[PDB]
């Protein structure tokens, strides 16, 4: 409950989430500028012309730069963990990174807190091992699961299966996004670089990729919010 960080951000809804399961554009808006204070796991806005008129849970968020905004520097887009993303401007490249720090740091914090653990280095760690096993265990049984279908006359049977390899294709790009979620969260503590965007994208599976395109974005911000969505 005590102020991690503070300062003044410009922000902007840039995805949301509102109906069912289906992330959309958000309605074109200005820039409104506010003083922000990140207070345990929840972003605090208040009216610079003045209690806070909005609140911003970022539980299990990601935050990510935006140097390419064109209007703008100092952009970076938080997409939290319902399917909603926020583009935020501050003042500066270091302040860019120092907030991502605090608030990948929050987000560490406030898990280890689910698993009731105080050593949350330790933690993230031992969860980020169990991803990367349940990645390698359910890609080896997806591949087992597509060889077999050439084998199965019965359309019943292979039906089936087909299923199981859809849902392990959903199951895989959650888990991939997971784990590049908790290596930033672990990075933000080590003060280690954030795991590569690019290799995450490579994961998005192909109903992923004709969603992006339907947003007209292709980002770690979109493919997270579309992933979220799912309650994913």
């Amino acid at each position: 409950g005590t102020v991690r960080k503070a300062g003044a951000l410009a922000v902007k809804n840039f995805l949301v989430h509102k109906k069912n399961k289906k992330v959309e554009s958000a309605t074109r808006r200005k820039w409104k500028h506010y003083w922000v204070s990140l207070k345990g796991c929840t972003l605090f806005f208040y009216e610079s012309d003045g209690i806070p008129k909005h609140a911003v849970w970022v539980e299990n968020s990601i935050v990510q730069a935006v140097p390419e905004h064109p209007k703008k520097d100092f952009v970076f887009c938080l997409s939290n963990s319902l399917g909603d993303a926020f583009l935020f401007q501050t003042t500066s490249q270091t302040e860019l990174e120092n907030w991502i720090t605090a608030i990948h740091s929050a987000c560490a914090t406030a898990v280890a807190r689910h698993h009731h653990k105080e050593d949350t280095l330790r933690l993230l760690k031992s969860e980020i091992k169990k991803l990367e096993q349940k990645i390698d265990m359910d890609e080896k049984m997806k591949k087992m699961g597509e060889m077999q279908l050439s084998s199965v006359t019965d359309s019943k049977a292979a039906a089936t299966i087909l299923d199981q390899i859809f849902v392990w294709e959903q199951n895989l790009e959650q888990f991939q996004m997971d784990l590049f979620r908790f290596r930033c969260y672990l990075a933000s503590l080590q003060g280690g670089e954030l795991p590569n965007p690019k290799r995450l994208l490579a994961f998005a599976s192909r109903p992923t990729k004709v969603a992006m395109g339907r947003l007209g974005i292709f980002s770690v911000s979109s493919f997270h919010a579309l992933v979220a969505a799912r309650t994913g």
